[PDB]
């Protein structure tokens, strides 16, 4: 066990092992607080993050072993992962608290494309890069959930990882004129059906049109905005579709709108690459039964450049059967003692 040392840093007691040197608060959000660090084993720096009260509920406490199991689980190159986790308790009865480290991130997508279009060498770069990532996580049948911008952190060699995996977003949070949701697929926004893996593939057609535009797909003000916005681009619905709405209110909602053809995309997204416009038609489609998949984007022409099939990688299979598992605070904190005592650092 490693020697810890205490410090208080904005109103926070912060306890960690003495290799986290000159800790500097960077933010804090709801769940919980991070400093900026110097990792005198590793040589780099860091983000550590403190959870806040971590266990307080058996919601938050399988919430805590939820981000827990799928930061240990993610080794790809396009992908956050986990450098360490720690606790300064020494067994299970005193444990409370759980800090998790990783590298520190610099820019996000949005630093790099705010008010601004990029050329399509980098949209290429760019977009091939999160689709990597993707078919990483959706072998593992992990669901991200929460693509945008600024859930993508990019370098100044135009290297990008995914991060902040969705965990399960407040109504409010949800509400009016905001970035939270002007990149979810129209059938989780509205509850139509259930989430399913073909959801982050409408994110990434929302990122690469921004990409090429410069500017927001479909910055709705509220909902049906946002709905009025997509189904002009994309057409209202056939029966087909209308047939797997579960929800009879909304299949209700939708026909009492005006039939609408999709647009032409070349009209659109006027100068692009006609490539591009070819695979944004293949992401951007309603009925998410016949949107195109991660693995089959990486092989089509716009990434001619830089696709190779024995450099894109699977995960190693993921064992989600706690998602269904109905336990006591007290066992979902021990699940959690028992995964920070068994981590393995990377090489
Ligand atoms: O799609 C592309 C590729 N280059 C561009 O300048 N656009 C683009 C299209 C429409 C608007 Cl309104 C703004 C930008
Ligand atoms: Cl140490
Ligand atoms: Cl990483
Ligand atoms: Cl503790
Ligand atoms: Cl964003
Ligand atoms: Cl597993
Ligand atoms: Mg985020």
């Amino acid at each position: 066990r490693p020697t810890f040392y205490r410090q208080e840093l904005n109103k926070t007691i912060w306890e960690v092992p003495e290799r986290y040197q000159n800790l500097s608060p960077v933010g804090s959000g709801a769940y919980g607080s991070v400093c900026a660090a110097f990792d005198t084993k590793t040589g780099h720096r860091v983000a550590v993050k403190k959870l806040s009260r971590p266990f307080q509920s058996i919601i938050h406490a399988k919430r805590t072993y939820r981000e827990l199991r799928l930061l240990k689980h993610m080794k790809h190159e396009n992908v956050i992962g986990l450098l360490d986790v720690f606790t300064p308790a020494r067994s299970l009865e005193e444990f409370n608290d759980v800090y998790l480290v990783t590298h520190l991130m610099g820019a996000d997508l949005n630093n790099i494309v705010k008010c601004q279009k990029l050329t399509d060498d980098h949209v290429q770069f760019l977009i091939y890069q999160i689709l990597r990532g993707l078919k990483y996580i959706h072998s593992a049948d992990i669901i991200h959930r929460d693509l945008k911008p600024s859930n993508l952190a990019v370098n100044e060699d135009c290297e990008l990882k995914i991060l902040d995996f969705g965990l399960a977003h407040t109504d409010d949070e949800m509400t009016g004129y905001v970035a939270t949701r002007w990149y979810r697929a129209p059938e989780i926004m509205l509850n139509w059906m259930h989430y399913n893996q073909t959801v982050d593939i409408w994110s990434v057609g929302c990122i690469m049109a921004e990409l090429l535009t410069g500017r927001t797909l479909f910055p709705g003000t509220d909902h049906i905005d946002q709905l009025k916005l997509i189904l002009r681009l994309v057409g209202t619905p056939g029966a087909e579709l209308l047939k797997k709405i579960s929800s009879e209110s909304a299949r209700n909602y939708i026909q009492s709108l005006a039939q609408m053809p999709k647009m032409n995309f070349a009209n659109v997204f006027i100068g692009a690459n006609p490539l591009a416009v070819d695979l944004l038609e293949k992401m951007l489609v309603l009925d998410s039964d016949k949107r195109i998949t991660a693995a089959q984007a990486l092989a089509h022409a716009y990434f001619a450049q830089y696709h190779d099939p024995d450099d894109e990688p699977v995960a190693d299979p993921y064992d989600q059967s706690f998602e269904s598992r109905d336990l006591l605070i007290d066992e979902w904190k021990s699940l959690t003692y028992d995964e920070v005592i068994s981590f393995v650092p990377p090489p």
